């Protein structure tokens, strides 16, 4: 296994994000004095599944697997470390003059490119959201999956069907039937686009979780955010079509963002 690496090659430092990611630590890969992120096992089959899945996925806009220590405990998964951290906090904390409308569009385009690649792989993300994306230099954005549903405080994730779901990002068939697919990822992408356009406001503001499904079923959808371009809102609306087969593919979504970005 070319992925196995020397646990000793890594100096472990502090928990990242002051603990909001669980057992993930800042590390230095001494061999290259490279700051990395290291997820450790504090659920063994689930952790090894994560590592195996990450070996088969590779894209400029997906978080980069660098290695694993799974030959003996405690197991590690090591990825690149993204300077600016998670997209949700980034948006909330940014200088909006720097991170302006053209930049927002560029972020969305990058996310759609990763999703297009995952769609080509028949890979189902299941938890697409700003909280699961990372920001690097020059507004580089990558999709990731921090396995947040058991750690996160608040009512982001709530009890549903025996697990915890981010109800407000979840497609109606995924809520009702536990049916997840590339098209439920498209639905969540539309919510992500609204997160981006509002610089990380919480979706369906003020609307209790217990009422969301019934509203959606009556064709209630979030309104266009202030200053979100019309074409971008049109794409949100398409992503939130009730019937999954009515939603666009990520190939179509990426092409549309590419065209809009070219024209800006
Ligand atoms: C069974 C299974 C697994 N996955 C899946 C796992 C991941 N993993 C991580 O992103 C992940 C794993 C380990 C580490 C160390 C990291 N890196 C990490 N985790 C938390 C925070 C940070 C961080 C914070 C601030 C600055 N830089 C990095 N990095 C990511 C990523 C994906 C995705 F999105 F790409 F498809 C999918 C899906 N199904």
């Amino acid at each position: 296994d070319k992925w196995e690496m020397e646990r000793t090659d890594i100096t472990m430092k502090h928990k990242l994000g002051g603990g909001q990611y669980g057992e993930v630590y800042e590390g230095v890969w001494k061999k290259y004095s490279l700051t990395v992120a290291v997820k450790t096992l504090k659920e063994v089959e689930e952790f090894l599944k994560e590592a195996a899945v990450m070996k088969e996925i590779k894209h400029p806009n997906l978080v980069q697997l660098l290695g694993v220590c799974t030959r003996e405990p405690p197991f590690y998964i090591i990825t690149e470390f993204m300077t600016y951290g998670n997209l949700l906090d980034y948006l909330r904390e940014c200088n909006r003059q720097e991170v302006n409308a053209v930049v927002l569009l560029y972020m969305a385009t990058q996310i759609s490119s990763a999703m297009e690649y995952l769609e080509k792989k028949n890979f189902i993300h299941r938890d697409l959201a700003a909280r699961n994306c990372l920001v690097g230099e020059n507004h580089l954005v990558k999709v990731a999956d921090f396995g947040l549903s058991r750690l996160m405080t608040g009512d982001t994730y709530t009890a549903h069907a025996g697990a915890k779901f981010p109800i407000k990002w979840t497609a109606p068939e995924s809520l009702a039937y536990n049916k997840f697919s590339i098209k439920s990822d498209v639905w969540a992408f539309g919510v992500l686009l609204w997160e981006i356009a509002t610089y990380g406001m919480s979706p369906y503001p003020g609307i209790d979780l217990s009422q969301v499904y019934e509203l959606l079923e009556k064709d209630y959808r979030m309104e266009r955010p202030e200053g979100c371009p019309e074409k971008v809102y049109e794409l949100m609306r398409a992503c939130w079509q009730w019937n999954p087969s009515d939603r666009p593919s990520f190939a179509e979504i990426h092409q549309a963002f590419e065209t809009m970005f070219q024209e800006s």
